[PDB]
């Protein structure tokens, strides 16, 4: 099991880390069928999605996306600096899979 | 996979983009059988809802109906600004799809 | 579809509009068998319970009656000015059909 | 319907009242196998326990157990007044039945 | 049934008590499959995970770890003050059995 975020994210392929140290610019989030997902952008620009859940993710996965939505939307409202960001970079906007928070 | 609320409204039929950059002015939920549903307004006088679910709703939009009510109650909580609504537009109140936040 | 919660109150026999413009005095709840409800008090005397889930609701208010404990809890947290609740008047306590809330 | 936590208190065998009007000392929770519980106390000495989920309870009692873990968790965060809690004298910690907040 | 986070520790094996009487430093959390998990560290460097769900798990645990995340979460979003860490030993990081929070 890893230690951290940026050993975590170097068990999966089509991964990188990001190093934000910063506040979520803005969070958006969608109800709208087959776009059941949420956007975050930070001020630097960048921009991510957590996926709409798919045939890529297994069962163990869903509670862990809906748990992450939660995550960034309550981050967003306190104004939570995100530390680094583990992200599949093969999607466009490049897709969540890990947060850490500090600072 | 689109990258902002705009484009992600620009998806659909019957939709269309509300810009508000307010905080919601009052937020209203009912548990009452038929009427499960949030309505929302703003200071400017716009009402939208969070539709009660029904056969038009894939599965998938099922959670996150759930999940937008959840929103809405924790922005209208915490006073935050409300940048854009992606709403439906046949129906009345306009239905929301998706929401944007930022400062 | 109602706009507020008055014209929804009214699509509903055997309730009425409280009017409150004032924040929860008390929130009481309980997982006793048989009485897995909440209660609410304001300043003014008035006492108002979410009733127990019974044969009586129609089972789309199942996660609606969640949901309105889980309002009722952080509205009184967070001294939340709670407007109007749409109560069912066949019941004592007066039951929770909606709540608005205004600054 | 009871009115009140006292009330409701007294329709079941073996509970009592504790009067606090104060804050929650300390939240401790497990995850731990068999021991999947909450227990909380007060600067008084007073300790008391949201039991692991047994067979003593029944269906609908399940849902309120989960709230009200949910519900001593952040009143202990916001440092919200317990007025009263209904206890279980038949279980070492008592066992909560009923919580209220108040002023 | 014991009493305090101390006591329930030992009533499992390869179990130990830290006591951090601190906020958590870093949270961090994966939904990445097979990495469904959470990671804190405290200021001091000691790294605490809540893990995966396994085999090693019964059922009545699957709750109580969505919970425990929920907990690590809003206590480190709030600065809550840790206590004491009852964690397993025979995993790296220690595992996160059961926390106490005092201020
Ligand atoms: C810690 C661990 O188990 N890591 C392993 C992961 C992992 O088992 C899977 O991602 C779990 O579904 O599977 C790895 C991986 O890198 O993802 N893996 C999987 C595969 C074949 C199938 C595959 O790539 N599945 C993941 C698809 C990715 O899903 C992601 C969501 O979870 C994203 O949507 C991403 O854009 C997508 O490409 N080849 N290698 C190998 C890696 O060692
Ligand atoms: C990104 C994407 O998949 N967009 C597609 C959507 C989408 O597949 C469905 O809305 C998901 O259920 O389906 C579109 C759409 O515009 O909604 N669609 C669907 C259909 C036939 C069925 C249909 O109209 N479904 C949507 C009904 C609408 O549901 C909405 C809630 O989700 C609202 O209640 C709205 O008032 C209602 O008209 N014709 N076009 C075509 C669009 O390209
Ligand atoms: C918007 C809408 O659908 N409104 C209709 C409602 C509604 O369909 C049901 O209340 C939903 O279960 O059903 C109405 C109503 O006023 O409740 N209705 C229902 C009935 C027969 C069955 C009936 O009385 N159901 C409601 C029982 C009430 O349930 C409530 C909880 O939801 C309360 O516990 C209340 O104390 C109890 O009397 N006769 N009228 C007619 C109303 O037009
Ligand atoms: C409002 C109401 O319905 N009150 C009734 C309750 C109630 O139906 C049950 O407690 C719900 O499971 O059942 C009462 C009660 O006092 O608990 N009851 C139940 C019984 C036989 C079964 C029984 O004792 N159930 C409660 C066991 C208690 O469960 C509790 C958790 O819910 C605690 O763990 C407690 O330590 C334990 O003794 N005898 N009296 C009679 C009481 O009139
Ligand atoms: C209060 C109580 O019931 N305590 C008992 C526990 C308990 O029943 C189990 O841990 C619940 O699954 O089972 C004890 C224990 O110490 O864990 N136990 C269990 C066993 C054989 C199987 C076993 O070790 N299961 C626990 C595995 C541990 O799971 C943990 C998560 O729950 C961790 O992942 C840990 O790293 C892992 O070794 N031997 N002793 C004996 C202890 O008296």
């Amino acid at each position: 099991t890893p230690q951290n975020i940026t050993d975590l994210c170097a068990e999966y392929h089509n991964t990188q880390i990001y190093t934000l140290n910063d506040k979520i610019f803005s969070y958006t989030e969608s109800l709208a069928g087959k776009r059941e997902m949420a956007i975050i952008t930070f001020k630097n620009g960048a921009i991510f999605q957590v996926e709409v859940p798919g045939s890529q993710h297994i069962d163990s996965q869903k509670k862990a996306i809906e748990r992450m939505k939660d995550t960034l939307r309550i981050a967003y409202l306190t104004e939570a600096k995100v530390e680094k960001l583990c992200v599949w970079n093969n999607k466009t906007p490049h897709a969540i899979a890990a947060i850490s928070m500090a600072n």
